[PDB]
């Protein structure tokens, strides 16, 4: 990606509904700051000037707090309604401002967020999960529209709930490409679960000096609430539609799983309480989604785990994988196939649906000539074999693994060509400009099989580790 | 238990510091009420009388709850500064009203309980998130004491962590009975996750009619806030010294893992919005101990995967277990074992520290006499053999599996006695009352080993099997 080489946390500027101040940790000593710092505080501070009670009312309690090992400080200065938050920087405390919330009580939030706990840790289905989470967020943040968007294993996203106020387009069951968050913004979102754009035609307020005497360096923003946005992006938002947009990162064991991204037909800006409202409703759903997958796992690792045990004693042999309609039953139900080639040398046996002996002969000679280690698996067999498109239907998707490569022996899987027409938000493969176009474009995902699970290639290893060893003892 | 066959949800009665109201779905009319009713709502309301706008300000938005598939209702009745609730009992809604909280912003909660949410989701260490959670609650309920109750597998309880102001003794790390709490409260504490006794001598106010109309019988008060405690128990409390006491329930994988117990030396109590407060970080602990559960045990089953995998393939025999220094450290390491005696026929092979052979000899033939289907496991072999007292150092626990009947074949893993002193919460030994002391009160655990985990016990049924086929392979 040449998008993600641009170095977005480093702009050396901010947007225009907040000002930010750089202190040295040591002396509290002014560093740099925004050009409109003056504009929000009515107090100009020079490079170089101590941070004083007389300058800051909170110096005290940010004294206190730095002190500390609380990663973040949230500060209510009442006087000037401004709601001050910082974080550290190496030696440095990076000091934001912003505007207070107008008018929210606490309750309000606490309320609205409990009736969303209380919901998901009954442990119900995920969807229902996700379209309340969604459903929160779209009544605290008051967006337009609120969508969860889940991340596949390209990067490519897919809108899996929204809720809207009608003024902006529905992109629920949308894909969208990986380019439209290149790696390097993943990264960062990884890391920093928050971002607000309260209004796409900000005018960037300079930082100065653009270098910080202290690091010899510009300011790492990878933090900064207040930090630009890339040109790029916001030409992209301007293209969609969007005056404002709020995203909330959705981290699942270490990786970001997916988003919380709201929308705004017009500008729109979101409280410091209600943005970390929405971050702590991202961390409830992220608290579920890994408990799910994790419980889902292991039911799934269980039932193959029976299967496994009576093919295992079963062949304590071919006959214990092909004996009888209860033997070859359990052959493919081990890893979810419909069909299965057990070739062993010149013999070969075909279980369930399978390819002809001569289509599956020819597989056994592509696969022969390709750095096959333990086992190949795809969902999409045409994808590297174009011969293979003839018995789509039957085996779109295997998993191939040798048993003897002295006697060129494989237990090959079949999958059906499993039919659906993937909805994109726009043309996915059309300096790089974001599209234009967001129209629902349709394309046939023909030849691609059900996904293969980590529990059914686990399956497929565990049984070949059998199998290899038997054949080495009886050889 | 003897004190397990009264019913505790039925006292026909509730504590001071609150009302009860029994309405009828259909009409919303008054079918029970408790006596001090009056007292609180400034209104007395006849057995029969229809509740209406005059009668109750929140008529209309109690009526438009019960519609809505909200389990309970919560509303705050400012006029007469009452926190006013409610839940759902068949074709009846159980209203209860309790004085308000007098002075605490929404935002004190939010901002103290976030300081938890956000401490235990980067997963960290379970006792620090445990003492994490009681100090918290300790915080915002204001106890002299706030304790959490990890459950044994006995229901006898271990103190795991502690807060407190200092006016009531310390209990961190000692042990009291399961009789302490009783099944059918353990079992109520399940559902109903919630209890407090702001005063210990609190004069019960009776509920009446005793018996409603609606159904012909007593009014279920499962989930009373109100309820009047058993006798026993306010025993119990004034003999510990608390005049005051709130618990929550952690209820983790549908069961009751352990309390968040809270007491005081002088009566005291919580604001409905704090007891959700307080219910809520049980549940953000509770979200918590089942991920290190779930991901411990998922770390456990891969280390004794990779184990399991060596000696299986090492069989494919007996010097697949018994070959070299490193066959036979595996066999050990399966089930976390210092020692196995591999007993076929009449030949003995004893790896690692063993009892002696004659020993070994003589607990096959009482393991003989004894239902042992697949496989005998005991962290304690001297609390069923006597005679095993003896050899207690290199084995007090042991996990012991035939591998051939006919033959007289065994595996028998061994683990040595681990000695610690069990502090415990009084006498456990000492209608049934409550003990007067609560003194540390210790015993030296003799003959005992570490527990034997379930992925042990898998490991072991799993190798079990693999040995079972190859014997009859072999025969
Ligand atoms: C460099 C070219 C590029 C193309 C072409 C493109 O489509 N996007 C980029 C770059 C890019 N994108 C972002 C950040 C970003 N993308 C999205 C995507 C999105 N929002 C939606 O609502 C939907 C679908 C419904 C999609 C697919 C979001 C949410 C964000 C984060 C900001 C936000 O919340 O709006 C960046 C990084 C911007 C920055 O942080 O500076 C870049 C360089
Ligand atoms: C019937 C005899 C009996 C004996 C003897 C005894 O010790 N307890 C009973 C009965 C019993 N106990 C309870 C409820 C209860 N127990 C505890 C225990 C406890 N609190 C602590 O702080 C510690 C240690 C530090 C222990 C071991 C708690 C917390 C509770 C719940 C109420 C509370 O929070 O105090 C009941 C049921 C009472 C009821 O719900 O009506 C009974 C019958
Ligand atoms: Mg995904
Ligand atoms: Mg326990």
């Amino acid at each position: 990606d040449s998008c993600g080489a641009e170095p977005i946390h480093i702009p050396g500027a901010i947007q225009e509904h907040g000002a930010l101040l750089v202190l040295s940790a040591r002396e509290f000593s002014v560093v740099q700051a925004s050009d409109n710092l003056a504009n929000y505080i009515g107090v100009d501070l020079p490079i170089g000037a101590v941070a004083t009670e007389a300058n800051l009312p909170f110096i005290s309690v940010l004294s206190a707090w730095y002190s500390g090992a609380a990663s973040n400080f949230r500060y209510a200065w009442a006087e000037k309604k401004l709601d001050v938050s910082a974080h550290r920087s190496g030696t440095l405390v990076i000091l934001e401002v912003e505007k207070a919330g107008v008018g929210e009580s606490a309750e309000k939030l606490m309320g609205e967020l409990t009736s969303l706990a209380k919901y998901l840790n009954s442990a119900p289905s995920l969807e229902d999960a996700l379209f309340r989470t969604a459903q929160l967020v779209s009544s605290i943040s008051g967006h337009d529209r609120t969508l969860i968007y889940d991340f596949g294993l390209d990067w490519s996203g897919h809108v899996v709930a929204e809720a809207g106020s009608g003024a902006l387009p529905s992109y629920l069951g949308l894909r969208f490409p990986a380019g439209d968050i290149p790696p390097q913004a993943r990264q960062l979102y990884t890391i920093n679960r928050l971002r607000m754009i309260p209004d796409v035609d900000y005018k960037p307020v300079p930082i100065r000096p653009e270098v910080n005497a202290e690091t010899g360096a510009v300011l790492d923003m990878s933090f900064s609430q207040l930090r630009s946005v890339s040109p790029v992006h916001l030409e992209y938002m301007r293209n969609m539609g969007t005056a404002a947009s709020m995203s909330v990162s959705i981290v699942v064991n270490g990786a970001l799983w997916g988003l919380i991204a709201c929308h705004h037909a017009t500008p729109h800006s979101v409280s410091l309480a209600v943005r970390e409202a929405c971050d702590f409703a991202a961390q409830l759903l992220s608290m579920r989604i890994a408990m799910e997958q994790s419980s889902q796992d292991a039911s799934r690792r269980v039932e193959l785990g029976h299967i496994q045990a009576r093919l295992l004693k079963g062949m304590a042999w071919v006959d214990g994988l092909l004996g009888g309609e209860g033997e070859r039953e359990d052959l493919l139900k081990q890893v979810g196939a419909d069909g299965a080639a057990l070739v062993l040398g010149d013999d070969y046996e075909l279980v369930g649906n399978t390819p002809s002996r001569e289509q599956v002969e020819e597989l056994i000679l592509w696969l022969g000539e390709r750095e096959i280690a333990d086992v190949f698996a795809t969902d999409n067999l045409a994808g590297n074999y174009p011969t293979a498109a003839a018995y789509a239907s039957v085996a779109s998707g295997i998993i191939a693994m040798r048993v003897s490569e002295l006697h060129g022996s494989w237990l090959i899987w079949f999958r059906p060509e499993v039919i659906k027409t993937v909805r994109w938000g726009g043309d996915p493969h059309k300096r790089i400009h974001p599209r234009k176009s967001f129209e629902i474009w349709k394309e046939q995902l023909r030849n691609t099989s059900f996904p293969w699970s980590e529990p059914e290639l686990a399956a497929a290893r565990e049984l070949r580790g059998a199998i290899i060893g038997i054949v080495l003892r009886k050889t």
